[PDB]
């Protein structure tokens, strides 16, 4: 599924070129910028394990997510891939356990060491 796709398929958008955080962009932007880092983002989500399990999705509760971008408000993955979209984009995003919630997890819908796939769409975004 998905996951297994980005897997595959995805770009490595990291920095250290890892494989922490995986990139495919599903639907293209209609803006040519991305936002900057302490812009405030908006987004809908819908994250699932590895393994294809849903965890959470903002759609449920109709209320997008919204975050500073790059100010450690969120996981990294989210910091970083976030970055690398244009208003109106979908991207899915796959994230190794360094790059989300480690050896900790966030049980009990994330165990340790757990890779986690994220769609997400760039709703908006607004200056600092």
């Amino acid at each position: 599924g998905a996951p297994a796709t980005v897997a595959e398929q995805g770009e490595d958008i990291t920095s250290k070129k890892d494989r922490g955080v995986l990139k495919i962009v599903k639907r293209v932007g209609n803006g040519e910028e991305t936002p900057m880092i302490g812009d405030k983002v908006y987004v809908h989500y819908k994250g699932k394990l590895s393994n294809g399990k849903k965890f959470d999705s903002s759609h449920d509760r109709n209320e997008p997510f919204v975050f500073s971008l790059g100010k450690g408000q969120v996981i990294k993955a989210w910091d970083i891939g976030v970055a690398t979209m244009k208003k109106g984009e979908i991207c899915h995003l796959l994230c190794k356990p360094e790059y989300a919630y480690g050896s900790a997890g966030s049980l009990p819908k994330i165990p340790s060491n757990a890779t986690l796939f994220f769609e997400i769409e760039l709703l908006d975004f607004k200056g600092e």
